[PDB]
């Protein structure tokens, strides 16, 4: 069997009478699966187990991630193999515990609430990686770690300091978490992994056989920056956000890095470095992206490299040589440094 | 009345007349204090509930942190001000979930138990300074951000690029691991707080009137360095684990960063920057330890500072004047890019 755990937020206030009637709905349909569990519900959060053949999960599952009246929905456990009903007796049993007054539930509940409040905390702090691990049966914390092959990409604002002098505090840190929000989607949504913020820059990174996704989600980066500067509001600090990109490969060593009081599950290696290096050289360039010959010659498309004869790096074992894409974005941007000058004139006057 | 709610975890194995045990002990000796609470356990883990006067529950409280019983014990919430007992019959209640099979009890259970082990992994990859905020019942995601004047800390190991290329993937972690251990503990004593983890380097803040605190932790970490690679066991390569530090001063943006997948509290500003640039200036010099002007001239006591006629950074606005401490360590130390060489040799024969 499979049994799957989630908790979710309401979407909008619900009454007992609304909540028991998806109890009465869920029952009906559960029992026609063969499908059993329990639904519980404290000071605005759902709580649910269900357990059955795994198909008939599966199906059950998207519908209720679709259901509006819910929200923030997270799988806190996902068992597979399992050997024994938890509820056999039960289809959809709904307990209301805003409505229960037995002596030995009042403590528990109190309980409840606590740690369901801290722990929807922590959430927005922590990675979302880390719970897929945990909801598979795996402690993130005792994963060994190991050498592995890497893309490593890092972005960063340019010019980032003139924000932070000309404006005011909630509209310098709005500015860069819109960022921060715009390179997460894009490079979450080509199967990379967001592992460190930095100041105004992002770390991130790929596969070691994922170069094209790596070179795409950095060419759609630019791109959405640039549809976000064309369309910002009037005096709108966004119309001035420009960003550098860097990508190298390499052996990393990945694993839990950090002391006793806070770890975090991430990489280390020269590639790192590599590719920051690469994006500092974008301030002196046209080009907005650069990257290392090694991801170059593992891509598998037939991207539009330009080889740029201006490999003049440091702290590098042999010096390597630097490539980019050209498209129409870079033959029209006016160089890193001219842009610099054009923020500082733009934040001066807003 | 002020109450807490704490959870830890058995230090060993405990059997249920063990933890009636306990209990009974408990209401005698809370009943003498006007003292109310409930006592829960499950697969291992405590939860407690207490409420009284103030002063009698921090008594207890120091007491409960003392018994070597348990341990990794977490306060989740401190309520002063309270104006009603939540448990008013009962001295102190000691309610085995092991042992219960009520009706209703046992979905809750089961949803408490996967509950638990999910916030007591989170623990380890969020901010202690994260759960205070929360168990004062302030939700720390809605802070704004602010201006602040703060004095940043920045420190990295010396040639560990070399560390990750001589040695097994397990022994790179267990160094990285132990630096940043030694860094973390003595900050925090020294009433600091690790922001950052940027791979083999350490970003750390202080208030902006705790100079002299800021450079009593550098000589301190600088000092335990020495200590653990004299001590080292025979070919170990903490024999050769050496740091640099740079600190700065200025006024810095602190609040919530990052994307609706993760956020930080961390800050944001020049300083940072400046601090960095500092802490590399460390690689050409006999100096581990470099600060700027406005640092040295905000500490209150009379430390052995020595002006360093050398400022050449770059990125610095009009230039600035840099000093260090001049104490044995300095002066006995063979030079940044000696010291390089010497770890490179070192390693390749352990
Ligand atoms: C907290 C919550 C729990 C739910 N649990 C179930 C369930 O266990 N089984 C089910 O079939 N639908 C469940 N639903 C509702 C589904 O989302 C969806 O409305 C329903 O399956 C559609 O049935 P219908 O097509 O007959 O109207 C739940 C909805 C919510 C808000
Ligand atoms: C989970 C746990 C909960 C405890 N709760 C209480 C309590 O509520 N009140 C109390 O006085 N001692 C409590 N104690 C025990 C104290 O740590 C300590 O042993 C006791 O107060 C000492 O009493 P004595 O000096 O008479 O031996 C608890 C211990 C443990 C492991
Ligand atoms: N600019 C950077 N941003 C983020 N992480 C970096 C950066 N540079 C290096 N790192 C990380 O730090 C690790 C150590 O690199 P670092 O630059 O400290 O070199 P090193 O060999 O320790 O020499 P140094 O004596 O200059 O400190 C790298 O493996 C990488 O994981
Ligand atoms: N070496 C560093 N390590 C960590 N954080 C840094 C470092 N340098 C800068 N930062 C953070 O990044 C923010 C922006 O600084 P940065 O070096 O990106 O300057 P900038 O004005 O954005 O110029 P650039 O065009 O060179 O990117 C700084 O305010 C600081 O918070
Ligand atoms: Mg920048
Ligand atoms: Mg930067
Ligand atoms: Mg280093
Ligand atoms: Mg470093």
């Amino acid at each position: 069997m499979k049994r799957l755990t989630y908790i979710s937020k309401f979407s909008r206030p619900l009454s007992g009478d609304e909540i028991e009637a998806i109890g009465r709905i869920s029952s009906q349909k559960n029992q026609q699966a063969n499908v059993t569990g329990v639904l519980l519900c404290l000071d605005g959060i759902f709580f649910q187990i269900l357990e059955g053949e795994a198909e008939k999960i599966d199906r059950i599952y998207e519908r209720i991630l679709a259901d509006e009246r819910h929200t923030d929905i997270l799988c806190l456990k996902s068992e597979v193999e399992v050997q024994e009903r938890m509820f056999p007796d039960w289809s959809m049993q709904t307990i209301n515990l805003d409505e229960n007054t037995d002596f030995l539930i009042r403590p528990i509940k109190v309980l409840l609430q606590t740690l369901t409040e801290s722990h929807r905390i922590l959430e927005k702090y922590t990675q979302p990686s880390i719970f897929k691990i945990i909801s598979q049966g795996t402690n993130p914390l005792n994963i060994r770690p190991k050498a592995v092959e890497k893309i490593v990409f890092f972005s960063d604002i340019v010019s980032f300091s003139t924000f932070a002098e000309k404006l005011p505090v909630e509209e310098v840190v709005s500015v860069v978490n819109s960022y921060f929000s715009v390179c997460t989607a894009i490079i979450t949504r080509q199967g990379g992994e967001v592992t460190k913020f930095i100041g105004d820059c992002v770390m991130a990174y790929f596969d070691g056989d994922c170069a094209d996704q790596a070179i795409q989600a950095s060419l759609d980066i630019l791109m959405e920056l640039e549809i976000l500067r064309n369309s910002a509001p009037e005096g709108s600090p966004l119309r001035v956000l420009y960003s550098g990109i860097g990508l190298a490969k390499g052996k990393v060593i990945e694993g839990n890095i950090g002391s006793e009081l806070k770890r975090d599950y991430t990489i280390l290696g020269d590639a790192v470095n590599v590719a920051a290096r690469l994006e500092a050289l974008t301030r002196q360039l046209s080009q907005a992206l650069v990257f290392s010959s090694e991801v170059k010659n593992s891509a598998t498309k037939s991207w539009n490299f330009i080889w740029l004869t201006d490999s003049e790096l440091k702290g590098k074992s042999e010096s390597i040589d630097i490539y980019s894409i050209d498209n129409e974005m870079t033959r029209k941007s006016s160089g890193g440094l001219e842009i610099a000058r054009n923020i500082g004139h733009y934040l001066e006057r807003v």
